[PDB]
């Protein structure tokens, strides 16, 4: 029995494995914390695979797609467990009817400022113009913030009514898009006419933004609880506040919910829920990862009650309350993956606005349909590499349909070693596949 | 059922393989590896199914012409027989299982259509296909029939139909030519012509099969049938007085019967590849070996030199070795399969009525000009988004997978509404197809 953890690498993931130190003490089983990059993305590729985590650490937003695929595994927490934890956070972890990971704490961004550069800050976003020509005659500028994560872009975007799925009464629409009204490009235009007027540039991102504000180069900047830390360190006189209005609208930030959930077909499930349940899920546990990076408003209400003494959480729940709960379905991947284009094109000029919107609601509608509308051209004649004739000559031979004489030839010239190893993996793959189900 | 230190052993329900079980014993008893002959139905259809599964034999039986297919997919293992041993079989037996020059099996016998006749009923057997439709109606007025043979097998049909320039592909400087095909020449369309014209006028029936006409000659209700050696054991016991010439000509030319060399292609992933190799040189390609096969049911003129310089001075061994000068050697090219898969289907459906004789040999032309482009033009519709046969879209998911290609979210809830083991069992195979796949591979 073991026990490998994957967290993203802007949490608290040393303090984690402080807890998990502590499980091994108590139990013997090792704990390993890692913090891939991409890990929400390599995890489908990974699960059932035994090259994966046990627990997965990521805003709930994503986790409804890996239900979708039956990868991860449904969760039974006692009453007594349940009734520890908020009812808003368990809502967000709930996909139809069933509870998929153990939440663990909201996040929302929220505005953070110098108060030694700025000691009142602007409550609109029409001030910023004006406030960044006045801190640039001082040798400092206004606000920074990474403009190549749509997370960090949403806020204004949706101020004015741009939203991602309608929601009706009590459920989602995954036609009615609403990426590309007038509210979307009224926050968008105003976003890119900020860069086009020198106000900040496009190619801005997470680190070149907290290493400015941490130096005292700009006097605003926007980030969730966990980056408190490092502006601790740094000595910065710095407040957390509401983010500033848009058109008299206030910032609509996506609330997420850090969440963990648990490979449906790993051998140490009942580990993993005794680790989450009663070694992570404890004050104890909570306050080791939030003293190395700051969780932000957690489900468990013991530890919870405390922490909303602290003006810096009680910033992000009014932002967090401004906002609206991150949809949990699979879409939602088509909707970040095409919005952050749609944003990055427009704030590099290489689109317009309408342009950029637009397809970013033609990626999201049309995107149910798969990566795949036909096989490549030729292939079935032969043509292609190696690796994908093999996917094909193993698909023609599952169905028992005589191949192509193009493919024959592949078949008869591609090294020995080299299709071998190839096709081996092809039984890896499947291998996994048995797995899921036999899982279900 | 294949199995280290034995060999399983294939061969049509037709020939002679109690006398094969012989020599298998006698292998046995010699060796300790024992030998287990089979005669499955279709089994030249069922070894590219089940070949490096180890539910097929280590050694096929069958004629030259469906092994060139088997050799392309790598299935066949490479023969390597000394050149004393090549010496002791006719040079073109050789070239009949020779492919890319390679030789990937052993022959053993050279097979050929005959006339086979009833010398009480008829004493001067036809020299002219024409001969027989008045020969008919005069054996009708005493209650028996000129002529009945396997009218469901293309190749019983296809002497007719080759004699006045029928001919699958053309063969040019030595080579053949996949994209002109001699299906639906003149000869072609006029030999088949003259078959029907015979179940029109009820000289013959279209439903008559291999049983059917062997069970009438056997108890002489017929004059004539169409046959190769491996019948001649039945008509010897039942005391029918018979001969064996050479079959009728059409319009003057010869019939030209597709020429089949049985041939022992062993297994390119069999672990008793030596074995295998040892049982078909020393064992049953001898003098010894043959007989107890030809005992058994005739092989015709065996490639072995010195036991068929014996069989030679058999007339019916000279008028089978005639009818196959007549005729030409089968070419053993993979495209043979897709070719008599064709003039089946064109045979038939021109006896039946369903076409006519030009319309069933064009289609029937076009079907093996078409056959290398593959079973398959494209996905059928609405595979990539999961609609179709559970089979299918498993395998379509798995191809994803394989590539890394995100699925439609028709096909992941499809992979979600499935039973839970009818998709196991179906991935089980999945996981065994790739074992074969493996095992082709690495058998070079
Ligand atoms: O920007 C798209 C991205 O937004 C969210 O990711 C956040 C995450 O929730 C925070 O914990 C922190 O790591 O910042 C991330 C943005 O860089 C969604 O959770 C994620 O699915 C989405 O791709
Ligand atoms: O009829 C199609 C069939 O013809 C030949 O098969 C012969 C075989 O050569 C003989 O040994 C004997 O078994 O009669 C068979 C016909 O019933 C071809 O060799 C074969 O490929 C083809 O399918």
């Amino acid at each position: 029995g073991k026990l490998v953890i994957w967290i993203n690498g802007d949490k608290g993931y040393n303090g984690l494995a402080e807890v998990g130190k502590k499980f091994e003490k108590d139990t013997g089983i090792k704990v390993t914390v890692e913090h891939p990059d991409k890990l929400e993305e390599k995890f489908p590729q990974v699960a059932a695979t035994g090259d994966g985590p046990d627990i997965i650490f990521w805003a709930h937003d994503r986790f409804g797609g890996y239900a979708q695929s039956g990868l991860l595994a449904e969760i039974t927490p006692d009453k007594a467990f349940q009734d520890k934890l908020y009812p808003f956070t368990w809502d967000a972890v709930r996909y139809n009817g069933k509870l998929i990971a153990y939440p663990i704490a909201v996040e929302a961004l929220s505005l953070i400022y110098n108060k030694d550069l700025l000691p009142n800050p602007p409550k609109t976003w029409e001030e910023i113009p004006a406030l960044d020509k006045e801190l640039k005659a001082k040798g400092k500028s206004a606000l920074m913030f990474n403009l190549q994560e749509p997370y960090f872009t949403w806020p204004l975007i949706a101020a004015d009514g741009g939203y991602a799925f309608k929601y009706e009464n009590g459920k989602y629409d995954i036609k009615d898009v609403g990426v590309d009204n007038a509210g979307a490009k009224a926050g968008l235009t105003f976003l890119v006419d900020l860069i086009k007027n020198k106000h900040m540039n496009a190619d801005t991102d997470y680190s070149i933004a907290e290493a400015a504000f941490n130096k005292g180069e700009t006097a605003m900047t926007i980030n969730g609880p966990w980056a408190w830390s490092n502006i601790d360190t740094s000595k910065v006189n710095y407040g957390v506040t509401v983010l500033p209005t848009f058109k008299g609208q206030p910032s609509k930030p996506f609330v997420g919910v850090l969440s963990a959930g648990i490979d449906a077909a790993s051998p140490n499930k009942e580990l993993a829920k005794e680790f989450l349940e009663n070694y992570l899920l404890t004050d104890e546990g909570l306050e080791a990862v939030n003293k190395d990076k700051p969780l932000g408003a957690v489900a468990l209400k013991s530890y919870e009650e405390e922490l909303a003494k602290d003006p810096r959480i009680a910033a992000t729940m009014e932002n967090a309350q401004k906002g609206e709960i991150m949809p949990n379905i699979p879409q939602m991947s088509a909707f970040w993956y095409a919005v952050r284009t749609a944003v990055i094109n427009a704030a590099s000029g290489r689109q317009t606005v309408d342009e950029a919107l637009k397809d970013a609601q033609t990626r999201i509608t049309v995107s149910p349909f798969g990566g795949l509308k036909r096989l490549p051209a030729g292939l079935l004649l032969g043509h292609g590499p190696i690796r994908m004739v093999l996917a094909i000559l193993a698909f023609l031979r599952f169905t028992a349909i005589k191949p192509s004489l193009g493919l024959i030839n592949r078949w008869g010239s591609v090294g020995k070693k080299e299709a071998m190893e190839i096709i081996k993996k092809f039984k890896k793959d499947l291998a996994a596949m048995l797995r899921i189900i036999n899982a279900r």
